[PDB]
Order: structure tokens, then C-alpha cells, then sequence
């Protein structure tokens, strides 16, 4: 245990995965860092994969390009959807 335990529930997705996943991340997690996480979610490189902030009825809003930004400054919230765009691809190689 340690001081610090809170974040925002977002629905992470990926063209690789059929349905969306249920993960959590602090609003202080820099976009750059945030991806570092997805790296384990999509299993792909965060330096390749892209993030997307979709509204409710899957309605893209903005892109999480800003790496020096903190997860929150954007029009997101615990319940939004984070569609991870697998830029890596993968298929024959690796797998």
C-alpha cells in the first residue's frame, strides 16, 4: 500500500480486440505515459498505437496527441471510450 489510489474509469478498445475492455487510469497519467499502459493492453507499442476519445454513442471528439498533456484536460471522463488504434499491425511476425 501507499498514498495514492484514484483515477477515472475509461473503456479501452483496439481494432485487435473485438469488444472494449475495462481498465482504469489516473487523470495525471500523461498521454505519453497513459499509452505506456495500453502497451500491455493492446500489447503493442504506445509509440505507434493511437488513442481516441469517443463520446457516448461512439462519437469521436478529439485526439490524444498531446503527450505533455494530462489525461483529463480533454473532454473525457470516467465512462468515455478510449479506442486504441493498433498502428503496429502484427500478424505473421511475432505471432
Amino acid at each position: 500500500g501507499s498514498s495514492g489510489s484514484s483515477g477515472v474509469m475509461v473503456f479501452i478498445s483496439s481494432s485487435l480486440n473485438s469488444f472494449r475492455s475495462e481498465k482504469r487510469y489516473s487523470r495525471s497519467l500523461t498521454i505519453a505515459e497513459f499509452k505506456c499502459k495500453l502497451e500491455l493492453v493492446v500489447g503493442s507499442p504506445a509509440s505507434c498505437m493511437e488513442l481516441e476519445l469517443y463520446g457516448a454513442d461512439d462519437k469521436f471528439y478529439s485526439k490524444l496527441d498531446q503527450e505533455d498533456a494530462l489525461l483529463g484536460s480533454y473532454p473525457v471522463d470516467d465512462g468515455c471510450r478510449i479506442h486504441v488504434i493498433d498502428h503496429s499491425g502484427s500478424g505473421p511476425s511475432s505471432g
